[PDB]
């Protein structure tokens, strides 16, 4: 990406949909596989678009529900312009 991190990234850009580690992102609108209750239904001030590394719960970095069973959610690592 060209585009960079705004340091809790919610609505950055909305690039990145993989999780900082090889996992894919489940959709925000899907409740499968996890049941997690931060949809765009929830949380639409943080723009839950598709599967992008949003930030709706409110941590340091961007973060996703990963697709696998191994792990619930996962950071995004985004570059950062304001290093």
């Amino acid at each position: 990406t060209y585009q960079c991190l705004k340091g809790t990234g919610e609505n950055y850009r909305g690039n990145v949909a993989v999780t900082v580690s090889g996992h894919t992102c489940q959709h925000w609108s899907a409740q499968t596989p996890h049941t997690h209750n931060r949809t765009p239904e929830n949380f639409p001030s943080k723009n839950l678009d598709e599967n992008y590394c949003r930030n709706p719960d409110g941590k340091r970095a961007p973060w996703c529900h990963t697709t696998n069973s191994q792990v619930r959610w996962e950071y995004c690592k985004i570059p950062s312009c304001d290093s």
